[PDB]
């Protein structure tokens, strides 16, 4: 089968782990345990193709971010995650994209911009603002909620479909 190595990056607390665990294990992690570097593997059929997904869940907390660049280096596609109720996390996306470019030594790496926590109403990043950022990078924007499952499969499968175009 075909293997896709996906890496999930973004600021601390935006929901990278909750998204990944919802996809892989079908439950919502309510507590906040900061991640160092975790890996998940799942065989899934995506558009009629049996896929092996290797998903790297990375640290967003600066204190835990040692060697994150060495993990990111291995990725074939990246979910760049911010939270729609965390303006700073959205502003931080620029720096994650720059890090991705640096570690892949490429200007056109498969990526999807993900606005997570879309179940929450304290929105400070409007959809149009994120759409514009994604457009500037030439990538899709998708909103998700790790809590309700909204958009979760769509985000990860869209990333696979982006890898397939490159
Ligand atoms: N309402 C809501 N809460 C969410 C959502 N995603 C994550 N959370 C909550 O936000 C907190 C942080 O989630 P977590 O997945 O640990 O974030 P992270 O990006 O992996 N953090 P780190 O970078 O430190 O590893 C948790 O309390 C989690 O339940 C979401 O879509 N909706
Ligand atoms: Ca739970
Ligand atoms: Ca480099
Ligand atoms: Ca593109
Ligand atoms: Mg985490
Ligand atoms: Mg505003």
């Amino acid at each position: 089968m075909t293997e896709y190595k996906l890496v999930v990056v973004g600021a601390g607390g935006v929901g990278k782990s909750a998204l990944t665990i919802q996809l892989i294990q079908n439950h919502f992690v309510d507590e906040y345990d900061p991640t160092i570097e975790d890996s998940y593997r799942k065989q899934v059929v995506i558009d009629g193709e049996t896929c092996l997904l290797d998903i790297l869940d990375t640290a967003g907390q600066e204190e835990y971010s040692a060697m994150r660049d060495e993990y990111m280096r291995t990725g074939e596609g990246f979910l760049c995650v911010f939270a729609i109720n965390n303006t700073k996390s959205f502003e931080d996306i620029h720096q994650y994209r720059e890090q991705i470019k640096r570690v892949k030594d490429s200007d056109d790496v498969p990526m999807v911009l993900v606005g997570n926590k879309c179940d929450l109403a304290a929105r400070t990043v409007e959809s149009r603002q994120a759409q514009d950022l994604a457009r500037s990078y030439g990538i899709p924007y998708i909103e998700t909620s790790a809590k309700t499952r909204q958009g979760v499969e769509d985000a990860f499968y869209t990333l696979v479909r982006e890898i397939r175009q490159h």
